[PDB]
C-alpha cells in the first residue's frame, strides 16, 4: 500500500499552519481517502504581519518546513507537491500595498524553493475560493459526496452536504448547497464532483474575521464611550491609536488612550449591533450589508474561531450552547463577569481571555441577525474543527482541486448507472 504526500501552508490573518496529508497511491480519486499525517504550527504572526519586512516572512516557515523533510519519507520529497495559500491577512495588505504584498509573496517563494518538495506556487485565495475549499474539506472528509443506496433503490433525495462557517481572524465565510435561484453572480458556485452537480452559495465578509471585528468595536468604544462596554470591568490597557486606525478595517472609523472595561452586556450588544447593516437590500433577500443570501438550510459545521469561542463557553465558562436562546444568555453571562472573576476560571495563560464577551456576541449576532438562523436552522449547526483526524479548514480542498483529486465524474461514468 504506497502512500503519497501533499503539504499546504495556510497561510492564514494572524498566523501560518502547515498540514501534510496522505492517500493510497491507487486509491487516490476515492472520496475521504486522503487524510492528515502531520502538521505544524508557525511560531509568530501570519505572513502579512512581515509587511514592513519581508525576508522575515520566508524566514518564518522554515522550522515547520525542517517538520515536512522529518514527517515525509525521503524517496518522496521530490513528488510530493507543497502549495501556499494566503486569505484575507493578504487581502487587506493587497488593498494597503500591492508592492508589500508581491514582496512578502516573493519572500515565501524563495524560501520554498529552496526545499525538495514539489513546491507549486504561493498564492492568495479568493473570499469564493476560501469558503468553497473549507464546503469541499468538510463534506469529503464526512464522506457526503458517495452516491447512497444500491441499484434500483437510490436514496432520495441524494445525501445532504454540511454548509460550512470559518470564523478567521481577517474576514469570515459562509457557504452552503442550495435550492434557491442565485441573484448575484459573485455568490453563486456550481460544482460537479464524482458526477454530481451541487448548486452551491458562498460569501466572504471581508473586515468580519475576529481580529479584525475586536479592532472595529474598539474603535467604536473609543469614539461612542470612552470605556469598553464589552471588557470586563478592572481590565484595562494603554491603546496605541496608531494600530488601532492603521487597518483597512478601521480606517473609516493622543498616541495612546488608557481604556477600561465596563462589563456592560447590553451596551457590548448595541456596540456589535452596528457592525451589521441592514437597512437596505437590492436583492429578494440578503444577510446584512446588501449581501445577497438564500434561507440557511441543512447541517452546518460551524470550525475555526466559531468552534475555539463555543469552546470557550461550554468547557471553562461551563455554559450550555445548544440552542440561540442558551448562546445568547452564556454571552450574557461571560460580559456581565468583572476581570477578577474571569481570571478566577482560567488558570493558566490568559491570553485572548478580555476578548471572549466581545467574540460570543459577534458571533450570537452574525448568527443570528447576519445570517438568519432561528431555533429551528441553528439545531442543526455544530462546533467541531476536525474530521477523520484531519483539521476543518480550506487547506484540504485546496490541496484536492489543485492536485486534481476529486473527479468531475465516476471512471466510466460507472456504466451510467447513476443517471
Ligand atoms: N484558543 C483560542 N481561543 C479563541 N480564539 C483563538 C484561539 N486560537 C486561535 N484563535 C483565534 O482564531 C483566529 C484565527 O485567525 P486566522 O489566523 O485568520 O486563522 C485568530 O483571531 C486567533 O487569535
Amino acid at each position: 500500500p504506497a502512500l503519497k504526500y501533499g503539504i499546504v501552508l495556510d497561510a492564514g490573518s494572524s498566523h501560518t499552519s502547515m498540514f501534510v496529508y496522505k492517500w493510497p497511491a491507487d486509491k487516490e480519486n476515492d472520496t475521504g481517502i486522503v487524510g492528515q499525517h502531520s502538521s505544524c504550527d508557525v511560531q509568530g504572526g501570519g505572513i502579512s504581519s512581515y509587511a514592513n519586512d519581508p525576508s522575515k516572512a520566508g524566514q518564518s516557515l522554515v522550522r515547520c518546513l525542517e517538520q515536512a523533510l522529518r514527517d515525509v519519507p525521503r524517496d518522496r520529497h521530490a513528488s510530493t507537491p507543497l502549495y501556499l495559500g494566503a486569505t484575507a491577512g493578504m487581502r487587506l495588505l493587497n488593498l494597503t500595498s500591492p508592492e508589500a504584498t508581491a514582496r512578502v509573496l516573493e519572500a515565501v517563494t524563495q524560501t520554498l524553493t529552496q526545499y525538495p518538495f514539489d513546491f507549486r506556487g504561493a498564492r492568495i485565495l479568493s473570499g469564493q475560493d476560501e469558503g468553497v475549499f473549507g464546503w469541499v474539506t468538510a463534506n469529503y472528509l464526512l464522506e457526503n459526496f458517495i452516491k447512497y443506496g444500491w441499484v434500483g433503490r437510490w436514496i432520495r433525495p441524494r445525501k445532504g452536504t454540511l454548509g460550512a462557517m470559518d470564523l478567521g481572524g481577517a474576514s469570515t465565510q459562509i457557504t452552503f448547497e442550495t435550492t434557491s435561484p442565485s441573484e448575484d453572480p459573485g455568490n453563486e458556485v456550481h460544482l460537479r464532483l464524482y458526477g454530481q452537480h451541487y448548486r452551491v452559495y458562498t460569501h466572504s465578509f471581508l473586515c468580519y474575521g475576529r481580529d479584525q471585528i475586536l479592532l472595529r468595536l474598539l474603535a467604536s468604544a473609543l469614539q461612542i464611550h470612552r470605556f469598553h462596554p464589552c471588557w470586563p470591568k478592572g481590565y484595562s490597557t494603554q491603546v496605541l491609536l496608531q494600530e488601532v486606525y492603521q487597518s483597512p478595517c478601521t480606517m473609516g472609523q493622543s498616541a495612546i488612550v488608557s481604556l477600561s472595561g465596563t462589563s456592560n452586556a447590553t451596551l457590548c450588544r448595541d456596540l456589535v449591533s452596528r457592525l451589521f447593516n441592514i437597512s437596505s437590500c437590492p436583492f429578494s433577500q440578503c444577510s446584512f450589508n446588501g449581501v445577497f443570501q438564500p434561507p440557511v438550510a441543512g447541517n452546518f459545521i460551524a470550525f475555526s474561531a466559531f468552534y475555539y469561542t463555543v469552546d470557550f463557553l461550554t468547557t471553562v465558562m461551563g455554559l450550555p450552547v445548544g440552542t440561540l436562546k442558551q448562546l445568547e444568555e452564556a454571552t450574557e453571562i461571560t460580559c456581565n463577569q468583572t476581570w477578577t472573576e474571569l481570571q478566577a476560571r482560567v488558570p493558566g495563560q490568559k491570553t485572548r481571555l478580555a476578548d471572549y464577551c466581545a467574540v460570543a456576541m459577534f458571533i450570537h449576532q452574525l448568527l443570528s441577525r447576519g445570517y438568519h438562523f432561528d431555533e429551528r436552522s441553528f439545531r442543526e449547526v455544530v462546533f467541531q474543527k476536525k474530521a477523520a483526524d484531519t483539521a476543518v479548514g480550506w487547506a484540504l480542498g485546496y490541496m484536492l482541486n489543485l492536485t486534481n483529486l476529486i473527479p468531475a465524474d465516476l471512471p466510466g461514468l460507472r456504466k451510467g448507472t447513476h443517471f
